[PDB]
């Protein structure tokens, strides 16, 4: 008996390769939400953006007044959907207003859990990226056949430490390459 679905890109990483005619976005990672012959749904983890929870909060709410807290937060690029909104991702099994389950991981949609994490009475632990990235129907299938999008397992560990260049470092491990060697982390001898 499986408990994952190795079948289906539901939770996978793509990479972006030099194939098509994207020269700047051919060194980025998604992580694909839900796979659809319809559709798919996933979230780039490998761009950290230069914005703070205080700044989505003053978005959302003008009467609002952001705190110490929020200016102590950052923000994630997530695609180019919905620019306007951020999204918060968990580990945890728990659903709030709009909250899609996604076995290991929880994906929340709503500005109530946004309020409610920032506060501290939302998940353990949540990732706060502005928009999605989605795929038309046939359109992430012609760019998997184009070798323009590959397809590789993920880990979340990878997505909610740093995804920003433990993106690149984590894929490569993921493929089989000796990328501690090479980049060499500074410590203990």
């Amino acid at each position: 008996m499986k408990q994952s679905s190795p079948t289906y890109l539901k939770h996978h990483f793509l990479i972006a390769m030099p194939h098509m005619a994207d020269p700047n976005f051919a060194q980025t990672v998604t992580y694909l939400v839900e796979h659809n012959e319809q559709g798919a749904m996933g979230l780039v983890i490998n761009r950290p953006s230069g914005l703070n929870l205080a700044e989505v909060l003053e978005q959302l709410k003008p009467d609002a007044l952001p705190p110490a807290r929020c200016q102590h937060i950052d923000i994630y690029n997530g695609g180019p959907v919905q620019t306007d909104r951020g999204f918060v991702l968990h580990p945890s099994g728990l659903s709030y207003q709009s909250t899609l389950e996604l076995g290991e991981l929880a994906m929340s949609t709503s500005q109530d859990v946004l309020f409610a994490i920032a506060a501290g009475t939302g998940p353990e632990k949540s990732l706060i990226s502005l928009g999605y990235a989605g795929w038309e129907a046939g359109q992430l299938e012609a760019e998997l056949s184009d070798n323009a999008w590959l397809t590789c397992p993920a880990d979340p560990a990878i997505l909610f430490d740093l995804p920003p260049e433990e993106r690149l470092s984590a894929a490569a491990a993921r493929l089989g390459v000796n990328l501690s060697l090479l980049t060499a982390q500074a410590g203990h001898a």
